[PDB]
């Protein structure tokens, strides 16, 4: 599913993404914007074999499951095939897992390049949230 800015928005804000780990909307907005122009299944190979998936674009060698990442963990117990879904709930709390990880929204490279220390409320203007 490809979500609409602020119906992408309003769903994070549902699943408690705003201000989780001191992260204002905007900023989970905007990195998914950057990750996967907010496409559900969106999927990106990295060089190291692994393989990132879904609205934040999350990587199997770490975070979730999909068979083909040897020697990799599955810290979120999903299949990241989960990660894919209309429904963006796995995503989320995948996420929020993450952002809980040590280097808070700095995980998501696109995040740090793009959207830290930007005016990320611009991504939720004009949203009935
Ligand atoms: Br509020
Ligand atoms: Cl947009
Ligand atoms: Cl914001
Ligand atoms: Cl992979
Ligand atoms: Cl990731
Ligand atoms: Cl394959
Ligand atoms: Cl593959
Ligand atoms: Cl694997
Ligand atoms: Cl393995
Ligand atoms: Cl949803
Ligand atoms: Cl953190
Ligand atoms: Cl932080
Ligand atoms: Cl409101
Ligand atoms: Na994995
Ligand atoms: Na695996």
């Amino acid at each position: 599913k490809v979500f609409g800015r602020c119906e992408l928005a309003a769903a994070m804000k549902r699943h408690g993404l705003d201000n989780y780990r001191g992260y204002s909307l905007g900023n989970w907005v905007c990195a998914a914007k950057f990750e996967s122009n907010f496409n559900t299944q969106a999927t990106n190979r990295n060089t190291d074999g692994s393989t990132d998936y879904g609205i934040l674009q999350i990587n199997s060698r770490w975070w979730c499951n999909d068979g083909r990442t040897p020697g990799s963990r599955n810290l979120c117990n999903i299949p990241c095939s989960a990660l894919l879904s209309s429904d963006i709930t796995a995503s989320v709390n995948c996420a929020k897992k993450i952002v809980s990880d040590g280097n808070g929204m700095n995980a998501w490279v696109a995040w740090r390049n793009r959207c830290k220390g930007t005016d990320v409320q611009a991504w939720i203007r004009g949203c009935r949230l």
